Parts: structure tokens; sequence; C-alpha cells
């Protein structure tokens, strides 16, 4: 099996759809990964992860740096062996979650420091000591290290920070290329910044093409502009990226926005789905629900009457909505399990249709049904 | 399939391997019931549940009357079907976890009326209503509802319980006799009362062999009096009841209780394992542990070196004591899975060391190594 060979089988419009090979699997495009945060897929074994039809599954290093600690981790034998998920893993930077989630942040061309919010202990990000913690953790996919960008950003400060990120591609690339074991088996993802700034997002893509990577990620998205500028952004954003690699939309997202960001050319996505009884929430070809609703108390239909899954073979939305009411772990296990096999099964239609050349048709009965 | 068989394969000294031949499934004894509490097994499947070993599961009549409610659950097809497990259940009366867990209790000679803890609202418990909502359940063995009896009690307490208990189990036989579906497919379990007084046990016993039971629960343990009481007590307690009929020894208990219960004539048991980092307990041969010990962070064997269980086959100490740390759902997933299949694997044990005439020997080398 080769370290990273990414093949589009099929094509319409902007859309692909393809294959990546790594050491330990195939990972069918576009394809859609589970997240895992401190080293677990939210309430599910690793093989039901699989049954649902994951290929791939994203891990936060942020999270994994914490606790249990990436040294640990390796020490251990790596997150795959720790977690017992044995196919490719892409794990993220870590700077995104330093930014969101920690405190005392202070930033530098050199990194980040920062508390942790568990225990306001003193860490570092930089791009060596990402690249180094996801070599710890053994992952297949790593991500370069870069300097996120908020939504809105002046045209200044997207400049600046698209350009730090460049720099910090270029060191990412360096530090992963400078790691034998890691460089010959895993792959490494550069990420193009340049907020919603056609200009910016042009000279982001020049300069990662420049350096060079296996797969490009479109960064600086869905952090609150919204599906229209989102999808604007898209159109222009892009096609910059070489064509023959993957590309990859961070933390995208509900099902309409995977199927708009495949009509313009995204190959990979990730997402979490639990806030103000957002636990609650099942997605359906008729769109989401909230089981919690009173209406499903005595629903003995299954969360989605067409799903595959085994929750939806098994039990009604009368028993979930007891579960997730009553506050019963196996409601939020049977619930993760539902929504993120209705997430593959979204992809394989997705990634049918590609390849039978009726995508567009797919997407526009997808959204008339979703949306009614 | 018989409504009730239970048949003794093998006996030694006051212990004794068989069955229970009912409609939904045939039940090894001595037999460890699994929990279901508001209508699951925390944060197992059924399936998981079934896979450790377990032949009949326990529901909790209390938590299940006040959410999802008995109707509720009858207008949906009953117990069974609602969470998918469709071998034998027995449900508890209700009454215990009315004085354990509700407010504003009055009782009389009628029942008992009471505050939800959930909500507050009022509700209701009687012989005849608590048979009542085990017919709309729809489970396979019924307790009779009993007035519980404190420890410690007073002779005049305890026999003023033990008496009322009396009448009560003779209104639970006659409410159960007058519904003909409950009366051909369920059985119904007598309890015995009387506190830690020998002659109040044999009154008891008495009575409940004159009205006649399909089986008889030592009732009023394990609340507080000790186990060389509680052994003390069984010893006088159990031989009082009838021989061909299963004994089940409500809510016990840790693996020693167990096996000294067994010893003196006990063929059922149930319990539930989570308070001030005890969610972090597992058992193992070697006596119990609690994962969440600095001690288990880098430790890669599993739970326990000869469990045969799924996650000992699949995932570390070191992982699991990290899972639990981190309040993460799959902890307590791996924890309980475990430990329910442990407690399977001792009642394997304890059957077979019985079936071969070799218990006592059986309960000294697991003693000398549990406790070591
Ligand atoms: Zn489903
Ligand atoms: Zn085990």
């Amino acid at each position: 099996r080769p370290r990273f060979s990414f093949s589009i089988a099929a094509r319409e419009g902007k859309a692909r759809t393809g294959t990546i090979e790594m050491k330990r699997g195939v990972i069918r495009t576009p394809a859609f990964m589970p997240v895992g945060t401190a080293a677990t897929v939210k309430a599910l074994k690793p093989e039901t992860v699989r049954a649902t039809g994951a290929d791939i599954i994203l891990g936060n290093t942020y999270h994994l740096m914490l606790r249990p600690g990436a040294e640990r981790i390796a020490k251990l034998g790596g997150l795959h062996s720790f977690m017992g998920w044995d196919r490719p893993i892409l794990t993220d930077s870590g700077g995104y979650q330093v930014m969101s989630l920690s405190s005392l942040t202070k930033q530098s061309e050199e990194g980040v420091t920062f508390k942790s919010h568990l225990d306001g202990s003193r860490h570092m990000l930089s791009p060596e000591r990402s690249i180094e913690i996801q070599h710890l953790l053994g992952s297949d996919i790593v991500m370069a290290f870069d300097e996120c960008t908020p939504y809105p950003a002046t045209p200044s400060r997207a400049a600046s920070s698209m350009e730090r990120s460049m720099r910090w591609a270029k060191r990412s690339r360096d530090a992963f290329d400078s790691r034998k074991e890691q460089a010959e088996n895993a792959a490494l993802f550069g990420i193009q910044q340049g907020s919603v700034f056609e200009n910016l997002r042009q000279q982001s893509a020049d300069a990662l093409a420049e350096i060079g990577f296996d797969g490009y990620a479109v960064g600086g998205l869905a952090v609150g502009e919204g599906q229209d500028e989102m999808f604007r952004v898209l159109d222009f954003s892009v096609p910059m990226l070489p064509d023959d690699k993957p590309h990859y939309l961070m933390g995208v997202g509900k099902p309409d926005d995977i199927v708009g960001a495949v009509e313009r050319g995204i190959d990979m996505f990730d997402c979490v789905l639990t806030r103000s009884g957002r636990n609650g929430q099942a997605f359906t070809w008729d769109g989401p629900i909230n089981i919690r609703n009173a209406r499903f108390s005595e629903d003995l239909k299954p969360l989605d009457s067409e799903c595959h899954c085994a929750v939806c073979q098994k039990w009604s939305r009368a028993y979930i909505h007891h579960l997730i009411r009553a506050g019963e772990i196996l409601g939020a296990m049977l619930m993760t399990e539902h929504n993120i096999a209705f997430y593959q099964q979204l992809m394989q239609k997705i990634r049918d249709s590609i390849s039978e050349g009726r995508f567009s048709q797919f997407a526009q009965d997808f959204r008339a049904r979703y949306f009614a």
C-alpha cells in the first residue's frame, strides 16, 4: 500500500469522487470523518464507527496533548493502538482549539503559549511542536499548523494571518520532512487562508502549491459567515488549489453544507454534533428532528424511515425520546450511531451519484425533500 | 415452553444449580440479573448485555412508572419491545425505591402515596397497582408488593411490617391471578420479611408457602447489616423457604456476597454498581481496582488478565483510565460491559463448580485470590 495516492475516478462539474490509498486503508471520497476528541468518537466503540461506513476519523491534537498527553500516547504505542482504531486518522494541528478553548494565549511568530482549560497548566504549540505531537500520536494525515483568522477580518489582518500561516506552512513542511518515519508513512496537508478575499486566497494557494502538500484544506470558513458567504468564497477558492490533490473543508458541516461544498470541489469533511437540547437532534432525509420533542413520545417509527443503520432497525423514536429525556447514556449512543450512519449514507449517495453522472439531480432532489 | 419450570440439576451442600424455563427463555441458576433502570441497562445495548452471558435482566417499576409511564409502555407494546430485550425480565414492585428515592410518602394498609423525585407529581402504589404496572410492562417475573423494614428494626416494628407484607403478599397473589394473561404467562415471587429475627422469618416463610408462589425472595437484607449478619440471617432463613422453588436475594451484591449467598441456598441476584469515583471500580479475580488511580495511566494490561470479555480483548487499563478520567461515555460503556461480563463469568464458574461437586473448593480458591 502506498503512503498516499489520491485517484479521481469520476467527475461532474466541480465535484469529484475517488479514493485516497494509505498504508492503513482506503478512504472513499467525498469523505466524512467522525471526530474523536480525547481519543474516542463520542459514545461509540471503533467497531461501531466502522460499521457506519466511516473510512477515517479525525483526532483533536489540542485535547490529546492535554490528556492523556502526546508523549504518553507514543509510549503506549500510538493513538491507533491506544483507542483501538486501525484505519487512517487525520489529526488537526491543535491551533484552532487553542484559540477557541484555552485561556491566556500569547501569540508570536514562533507559535502560541496558552493555559490548559482543564487545570491552568501552561503549554505551547508551534509548527514544529504541532508536527511533533502529530508524529507522537502516529496519525496518518497531519495538518500544517496555521494561524486562524476570525470572521469578520479586515483585509490587513487577513493578509497578516495568511502570510504568517504560509510561513508556518513551510515550517510545518520542513518539520514533517525532518522526521523520516513520519515523512515515509504519513501525509501532510496545507491550509489555505485569506478570509473572504479572493486575492489573498490566490496568494495563499500559490504559496501552498509552491511548498507542495499531499492535500489542501480551505481554512478560515464555517466561523460565522453563513452558508451563502461560505459558498461564495468556495466558488473562487477551491479552483485555486491543485486539482489533483484532495480538498478538505474543515469543520463542515450540516448535510446541505456538505452537498453544496461537494458541488464546489470539496472532497473531505468533519464535524462534531449538544448544548440546549441539541443532543436530541437527529438527521432524517426529511430534515432534522429534535427527538426530545413531546410529539415523539409515542412514535413507533425509527428515527428515519429509510436509514439502514442498526439503530433504525431496532429502536423507535419513542424509545430514543425517552432515553434522551431521561439523560441515559444509551440515548447518546443510539443518537450518535444513527447520525454518523446518516452522514455516511449521505456521503455514499454523493459518491454514487457523481460516479453515475447524476449528482446535480441528486443535490436538487436531496434539497427539495430535506427542506420541504 | 412452559410459563415457569424450575429444575435443580445438581446440588452441593445448600448450593444448587439448575434452570428456570419460561416462555421467553431459559435462566441458568445461580443467576445474576443486570439492572435496567429507566428501560435501559446503563450504557449497554441489549445485545451487549446478552453477549456478557446474561439470561434475564431486572426492570425497576418505580422508575418506569414515573418515566415513560406504565400505560405508555403498554401502549407501545410492552417493555421488551420498547427497549429491545426479548428474553425474560424480572420487575421489582416499586416499593423499595418509593421509600428510598421519593418524597412526602404517606403509608397505610392500602399502600403508599408519594411525590415523584423528578417533578413532585403525586403517585400511588398498592399491591394491586404494583401488580397492574408490572402487567402493563409485560414482565415475566413479577415481585409481590411488600413493606420494607429498615435496619435496624425493633422486634415490634419488624413483626408489624412482616405481617403487613404477608397481607400484601396475598393481595398481590390475588391481583396477579385476577388477570388471565398475566397468570398464564408470567410468574409471581413472594418476599420473606422478618428482619434479623428467626421466629418472624419462620412465620413469614410459612405464610408465603401457604399462599404459594413461583419463587421466594429473602427480603430485608443488604440494607446496612453487613456481611456477617446477612450470612447469619441467611443461614436460618433460606432453609425455611420451599426447597423446590428459586430463592432470590434482592440487591446483592459484591462477588464475595454472591458466593457466600449461593453457599447458603440462594439462586438469583441483582445489583447496580458510581458516586465519588466509584464509576471507576473494575472487578478482577485479584479483587476490585479503581481504574482512575494514577497507577493505571500507563498500564497496557486489560482490566483483568483472564477475563474473556470483549473489553479485555481489545483495550488496556491505560485507555480506560483515560476515558474515565476524561468523563467520556465510552469509559462508562467499557467499564460496565467488563463488570457485567465479570459477574456472568463468576456465575458460570459457580454453576460449573456446583455441577462438578467442587463448589466448596471453588469458593475457597476464589476468596484466597480475591482477597489476597
Ligand atoms: Zn438510522
Ligand atoms: Zn473483561
